């Protein structure tokens, strides 16, 4: 009397949506071919921020799911009322905000979600990965890779495994789906600033600078940026192209230079010569971006969400904020047809669709007015 599904892909948008699942009484088992990151045994933790920015909606998403925990998950996270611009000459400014942003931890955000699933009925499949679907007409069989084999059968299939969906392939052969993976030259460097010693009554804890903005060093064609941490200490991302990083790094005086040149600010609250040495055991990293479309198998049989259905830039995109999005736009879809899934599915890769292209570009809309125009003197270099 309850239909069963397969949901690839543990990483935030996965369980979320193994969450609105469990909620709404369908059979969940979900996937993921990584360890359980809960058990420090695993070394890698698949963490690609320390912390992230989850909006209004995101939030909003997260609680029509999980009211309850939406709570008790959402603690410790800081509320972030604008941004603080800082200029080359140290000079610093508040830009408050239409929709607002908090701080939160990533792995503890992903762990807190993963938790709220054992208080349900989903049973959790950890070193599995989905190497196969086939597609009949009722139930579909998936293939998985442990340790090697073995398979399963479900209703339908929730393909929530990031940028280079294996779920994404095998839909491909059961539809015509126009699809596009771009390699942008965007890389990242994760930095960072840790507490002041002393509570600073202004900030409320021990933060270096103010805890309540989102940090941003705006120069040209390169960005650092900086949000709070509950201990007071600040995630620090610094991103460039892959061709300024890769002549940088070069020369580890090089590095340094660049730093206290672009933003001299950070001297004194950040560790420069470990800074240096972040920059330079910096891990390359693939930046994909892709689109889909459908979304969809014909007839409720599978869906796409996350990275999954739409891999987009870092900072100037809102990845996870929209994945979250995409599981409360598809249950309220399911419900205002009643459980008809392939009626639902398909509504879904039509209005999806229509709001995921204009997303994609206020993402160049925030690249163009943040990054790609700046030539002002107050954020550019003359030597
Ligand atoms: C540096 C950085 C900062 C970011 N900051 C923000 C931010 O502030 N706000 C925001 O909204 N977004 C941000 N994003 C984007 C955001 O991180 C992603 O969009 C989000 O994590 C997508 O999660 P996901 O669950 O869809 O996919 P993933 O995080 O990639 O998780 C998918 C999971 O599927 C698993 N998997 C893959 N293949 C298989 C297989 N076939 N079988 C079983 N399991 C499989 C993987 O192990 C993975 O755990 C940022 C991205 C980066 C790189």
């Amino acid at each position: 009397m309850s239909e069963s599904v397969a949901i690839i892909g543990a990483g935030l948008v996965g369980c979320l949506a193994a969450l609105a699942f469990s909620k709404e009484g369908y059979n969940v088992t979900l996937y993921d071919f990584r360890q359980d990151p809960r058990l420090d045994t695993t070394k890698n933790k698949n963490l690609k921020s320390i912390n992230l920015a989850i909006s209004a909606r995101g939030i909003d998403a997260l609680k029509s799911i999980d009211p309850d925990a939406c709570e008790h998950i959402l603690q410790d996270m800081i509320p972030m009322k604008g941004r603080m611009i800082h200029d080359l000459k140290g000079r610093q400014e508040s830009q408050l905000y239409g929709e607002a942003i908090n701080s939160i931890n990533r792995s503890v955000l992903n762990n807190s979600l993963l938790d709220e699933l054992e208080k349900s009925t989903t049973e959790l499949k950890f070193g599995h990965k989905l190497v196969k679907i086939e597609w009949t007409d009722d139930k579909q069989i998936c293939h998985f890779a442990i340790g090697t084999p073995h398979t399963e059968k479900y209703d339908f299939v929730i393909g929530c495994d990031g940028a280079y969906s294996a779920t994404r392939s095998q839909m491909q052969r059961k539809v015509e789906m126009d699809f596009s993976q771009e390699y942008m030259n965007l890389r990242y460097i994760e930095l960072y600033i840790p507490p002041t010693e002393e509570f600073k009554p202004n900030y409320g804890g021990n933060f270096a600078i103010a805890p309540d903005h989102l940090h941003i060093w705006p120069r040209h064609k390169f960005m650092l940026i900086a949000l709070a941490n509950s201990d007071g200490s600040f995630t620090s991302t610094f991103f460039g192209s892959k061709d300024q990083i890769s002549d940088l790094i070069t020369s580890k005086s090089r590095v340094r230079e660049f730093l206290i040149e672009n933003f001299p600010d950070i001297i004194n609250i950040m560790d420069l010569d470990d800074a240096v040495k972040r920059f330079i055991t910096y891990p390359k990293e693939s930046l994909v971006c892709v689109n889909c479309k459908p979304y969809d198998v014909p007839g409720g049989k599978a869906i796409l969400l996350g990275d999954a259905a739409h891999a987009m830039v870092p900072f100037y995109g809102q990845g996870m904020n929209c994945g979250f999005e995409d599981v409360r736009i598809l249950m309220a879809l399911l419900k205002k047809h009643s459980g008809d899934r392939s009626r639902a599915f398909t509504e879904y890769t039509q209005t999806r669709h229509k709001d995921l292209v204009s997303i994609t570009e206020l993402a160049k809309r925030n690249y163009k007015e943040m990054s790609h125009d700046v030539t002002s003197k107050r954020f550019l270099l003359r030597k």
